[PDB]
């Protein structure tokens, strides 16, 4: 498993202190589009090994963090660069859509 399973307590260390790119997924279990991008995120974790880390924060189990980033709709994917959000994607997307988004914003 290449994915970081975040908590509200671990966010600072896992995301804000990490030396590189973290793709954070803000999601919930009852959220249909959230569950659709889940296996895509697994594949991307594999594909982007050494370029970025994928991390997931479930917003019901960890209610404190989303509001700090003004998250309303889910899924919301935030690409962090050394603790600094670089890019925002709200809603579901295919692997092809995520690849382009990542390639364009990792540059």
């Amino acid at each position: 498993d290449k994915i970081i399973h975040l908590t509200d307590d671990s966010f600072d260390t896992d995301v804000l202190k990490a030396d590189g790119a973290i793709l954070v997924d803000f999601w919930a279990e009852w959220c249909g589009p959230c569950k659709m991008i889940a296996p895509i995120l697994d594949e991307i974790a594999d594909d982007y090994q050494g370029k970025l880390t994928v991390a997931k924060l479930n917003i019901d189990q960890n209610p404190g963090t989303a509001p700090k980033y003004g998250i309303r709709g889910i899924p919301t994917l935030l690409l962090f660069k050394n603790g600094e959000v670089a890019a925002t994607k709200v809603g579901a997307l295919s692997k092809g859509q995520l690849k382009e988004f990542l390639d364009a914003n990792l540059a």
